[PDB]
């Protein structure tokens, strides 16, 4: 692997690595309370043995530049990040894998930049959501406090999540993945669009979803494909992740 820098158009850097492969170039997308470390960890990175892999830690994660405010982590700022990463590589063709809220940001991604031939969206939707804001708030209060990482620990724990997941939330800046959480109210909630005819999106979300309405959606308002995996509820499903980079694998073949 080799690490890049980028700037996002408000200056933020964004970091990350690069992993050269002969064939497609997939930009992976990290959710809220992560890093690009998820990647190797979960073994996604590994099913793509092919690929040329970029992963980025988004604003506030990981290598990536300080945010600290609610609107500097609104939905926009986060496409900004992931399109400048499409800069550095060059590449016309893109395919972009998001997990959680890393999916909603590539499926936006997408929407609006042409280079996007391929997004995949894990365990999130396309389409709008109301977001409570009396919820999110004391969301955030939860998580950027001292106790912060002790609560995403043992909400993750008890919910199933893979150690992986439960154990990336202690990387992440408090004061940042409070600031995050208050980024969801700054655009998060619209659904986003199909960017040209030739893009193929795909949703993946867990066969026991208790709400797979807004993924059937997608696929009448996208033509985007379904890809179910077995489990229980969408946290349970990120124990498949690698198994679905097995699956994308086999699309870029
Ligand atoms: C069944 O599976 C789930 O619904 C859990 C799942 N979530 C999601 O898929 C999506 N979101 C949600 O459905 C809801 N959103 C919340 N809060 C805003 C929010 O999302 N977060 C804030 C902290 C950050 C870790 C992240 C989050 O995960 N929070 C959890 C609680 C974890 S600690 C107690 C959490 O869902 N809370 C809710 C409360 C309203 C209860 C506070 C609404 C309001 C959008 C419908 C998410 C991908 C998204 C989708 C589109 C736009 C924005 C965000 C995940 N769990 C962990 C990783 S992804």
């Amino acid at each position: 692997r080799d690490v890049f820098e980028v700037f996002s158009r408000d200056g933020t850097p964004i970091r990350g690595f690069s992993r050269p492969g002969p064939g497609e170039t997939v930009v992976l997308v990290h959710g809220v309370a992560m890093d690009r470390r998820i990647w190797a960890e979960s073994g996604f990175l590994d099913a793509l043995p092919d690929a040329h892999v970029l992963a980025l830690d988004l604003r506030g994660r990981g290598e990536s530049g300080r945010v600290g405010t609610a609107e500097g982590h609104a939905l926009r700022r986060y496409v900004e990040d992931v399109r400048a990463v499409l800069d550095r590589f060059g590449r016309a063709r893109y395919s972009l894998f998001g997990t959680f809220f890393g999916g909603r940001i590539a499926l936006q991604v997408a929407a609006v930049d042409t280079r996007v031939a391929r997004a995949f969206s894990f365990c999130a939707h396309a389409e709008q959501v109301e977001i409570p804001e009396d919820a999110v708030e004391e969301e955030a209060v939860a998580v950027e406090g001292p106790g912060g990482h002790a609560y995403l620990r043992d909400h993750f724990t008890g919910r199933g999540a893979p150690p992986w997941m439960v154990e990336a939330c202690a990387r992440v800046d408090p004061g940042e993945l409070g600031a995050a959480t208050r980024g969801l109210l700054h655009g998060s909630d619209r659904r986003t669009e199909r960017g040209h005819p030739d893009q193929e999106l795909v949703l993946i979300t867990a066969d026991g979803d208790a709400d797979l309405a807004p993924f059937h959606a997608g696929e009448r308002r996208l033509g985007a494909h379904l890809w179910l995996v077995d489990a229980p509820t969408r946290i349970k499903a990120a124990g498949r992740l690698a198994e679905v980079g097995r699956r994308v694998a086999g699309v870029l073949a």
